[PDB]
C-alpha cells in the first residue's frame, strides 16, 4: 500500500483547558502523559497527551524531546492561563511548531472567542520562534472547527521540516518498564537518533547493563526494525523492570552519552527583565527527562588579543553569551549539543518558571574553566599648581599603597600611564603618565581577577 510517515504530536494547555477531550476526539479517527494514535491523510500520529497540573510540569517538560509538533489548548471563555506560557515557552525554547487551539468555543461567544483569539495572537507575537502560528477555535463537545484543526494538522506537517536521525548511534529514553519475570522485562520509549533491529544487544544507563532485544512492537504490530521518531514497545532480556526507573536511557554500544556532574552551556534567556546574573545561583536544571537542582555562575568569553578568558558576566546581556557553568547536585546522562532547560520550579504554580534554555558546549568544572573577574576602579585627575593628584581609586592610604604599580589609563584621550606612589591619608594616588594630562580627567584603572 502507500508508505506512512511517523509523527509525534503534542498536547499541552492549562488544566481543564481541554487538552485530554481533544486527545479522544482525534484518537477515534492525567497524571502521566498519555499516548494514542491516530491517522491523517498518510501520516502516523503519535499523540503525546501532556499533563496540565503543574506539579506535573515535569512531565510536561520530558514530553517535549519526543514531538515534533504541538497544540497549545486555551480555552475560549477564560483565556491563556499560567501554564499556558510555561507550555508556550518551552515548546518555543525549542523551536517545536504550534497550533493555538482554542478549545470550549461552544461555551462562549463569538465576541469572547474574537477576543481570547486576539490575545494569543498578541503573546505569539512576543515568542521567539512561534512568531505567527495559526489559531482555531473548535468545540470538541460540538464537533466545531475540528475537521478544520485536522486539515490544518496535515498542511503544518507538509511543511514543517522533520529530520529523522537514522545516522547516528541507537540513542532511546524510557519512559514506562514494566516486568514478565526475571529473564526478561518491557520497556516503552520513543527513538531518538539511530536505528534497532530485533535481537539487538543494547544497554541500559546510567546503572550501565547489557541486554538484548526480543521484540519490536509498534503500531500494534510487531516488527522486525525500528527507526528514530518510532515509539516502540521493547521487551529485552538481562534487566528487571526494578533496576529501570524515570532516568533510563536505552542506547547501543557506540553510545555518545555520558553521565555527567558538571555541564558548561550556552544560554539564551528567556525573558531578560525576569532574568539576573547574580553568579552561583539556585536553580533546577533541566536534561533528558531528569530534574537536578544545580548551581549556576554565568560568564562571557572574551579575547584580549592573545589568550581567550573566561570572563564572571559584567551583567550585561548585550551581545548573545551567557555562558553558563552548571554544577548538578546528582548526575545525569548527557550529549554535547543537547538542547538544556533552565527552570525554577521551586516558585508557585502561578507564576512563569522558566530561567531558560541553551545548548551543552562542554562537559567542564567551573575550576578548570579558569573563570576571571573583569576589574575596573574609576577616578579622576585633580591637578593643583604644580602637582598632578588621581583620586577615587583609593579609599584610604593602605588600599592606596597596595594600587602602586599598577596600569592607568585616561578615558577618550588614548594615552598610557603608571601609577608610583601615594599621596595622603585619604589615599589619593600619584602617577606617571604621558603627557598633556588635564584637570577632572577619567583615570580607568584595569585588570583581571581570580573570581571565586
Ligand atoms: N463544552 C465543552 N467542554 C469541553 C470541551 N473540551 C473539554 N471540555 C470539558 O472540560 C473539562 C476538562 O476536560 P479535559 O480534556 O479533561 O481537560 P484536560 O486538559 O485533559 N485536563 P488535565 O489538564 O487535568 O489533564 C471536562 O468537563 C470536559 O467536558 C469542549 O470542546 N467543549
Ligand atoms: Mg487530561
Amino acid at each position: 500500500h502507500m508508505d506512512f510517515k511517523n509523527i509525534n504530536l503534542g498536547i499541552f494547555g492549562h488544566i481543564d483547558h481541554g487538552k485530554t477531550t481533544l486527545s479522544k476526539v482525534l484518537t477515534e479517527i492525567t497524571i502521566d502523559i498519555g499516548f494514542s494514535a491516530f491517522k491523517l491523510e498518510n501520516y502516523r500520529i503519535t499523540l503525546v497527551d501532556a499533563p496540565g497540573h503543574a506539579d506535573l510540569i515535569r512531565a510536561v517538560v520530558s514530553a517535549a524531546d519526543i514531538i515534533d509538533l504541538a497544540l497549545i489548548v486555551v480555552d475560549a471563555k477564560e483565556g491563556p492561563k499560567t501554564q499556558t506560557g510555561e507550555h508556550m515557552l518551552i515548546l518555543d525554547h525549542f523551536n517545536i511548531p504550534i497550533i493555538v487551539v482554542i478549545t470550549k468555543s461552544d461555551n462562549a461567544g463569538t465576541e469572547e472567542i474574537k477576543r481570547t483569539e486576539m490575545i494569543m495572537k498578541s503573546i505569539l507575537q512576543s515568542t521567539h520562534n512561534l512568531k505567527n502560528s495559526s489559531i482555531i477555535p473548535i468545540s470538541a463537545k460540538t464537533g466545531f472547527g475540528v475537521d478544520e484543526l485536522k486539515n490544518l494538522i496535515i498542511t503544518t506537517l507538509n511543511n514543517a521540516e522533520i529530520i529523522r536521525n537514522t545516522e547516528s548511534y541507537f540513542k532511546m529514553p524510557l519512559d514506562h518498564a514494566f516486568p514478565i519475570k526475571g529473564a526478561g522485562t518491557v520497556v516503552t520509549g520513543t527513538i531518538n537518533k539511530g536505528i534497532v533491529k530485533v535481537g539487538d544487544e543494547l544497554k541500559v544507563l546510567p546503572i550501565n547493563m547489557s541486554t538484548k532485544v526480543r521484540s519490536i512492537q509498534y503500531f500494534k504490530e510487531s516488527v522486525m526494525e525500528a527507526k528514530a521518531g518510532d515509539r516502540v514497545g521493547m521487551a529485552i532480556q538481562g534487566v528487571d523492570a526494578k533496576q529501570i526507573y524515570r532516568g533510563c536511557i536505552l542506547t547501543s554500544k557506540d553510545t555518545k552519552l555520558q553521565t555527567v556532574d558538571k555541564i558548561v552551556a550556552k544560554i539564551k534567556i528567556s525573558d531578560i527583565f525576569k532574568y539576573n546574573l547574580t553568579p552561583k545561583m539556585k536553580v533546577h536544571l533541566n536534561v533528558g527527562m531528569l530534574i537536578v537542582p544545580a548551581v549556576a555562575v554565568p560568564f562571557k568569553k572574551v579575547t584580549f588579543g592573545k589568550t581567550e578568558e573566561n570572563i564572571i558576566l559584567n551583567e550585561v546581556i548585550s551581545g548573545n553569551e551567557c555562558y553558563c557553568a552548571f554544577e548538578l547536585e546528582e548526575k545525569v546522562l548527557a550529549e554535547v549539543g543537547d538542547r538544556v532547560l533552565i527552570t525554577r520550579l521551586d516558585l508557585p504554580p502561578t507564576t512563569l518558571r522558566i530561567c531558560g534554555h541553551g545548548l551543552i558546549e562542554e562537559f567542564k568544572p567551573i575550576k578548570d574553566l579558569n573563570i576571571k573577574k573583569e576589574v575596573l576602579r574609576e577616578g579622576k585627575v585633580k591637578i593643583d599648581k604644580g602637582r598632578t593628584v588621581i583620586d577615587g581609586l583609593a579609599q584610604s592610604k593602605v588600599a592606596a599603597e597596595k594600587l602602586i604599580g599598577e596600569e592607568i589609563s585616561i578615558e577618550g584621550k588614548d594615552i598610557v600611564g603608571k601609577i608610583k606612589g601615594t599621596f595622603g591619608t585619604k589615599g589619593l594616588l600619584t602617577a606617571e603618565f604621558s603627557g598633556n594630562v588635564e584637570n577632572r580627567d577619567k583615570v580607568i584603572l584595569n585588570r583581571l581577577r581570580r573570581w571565586g
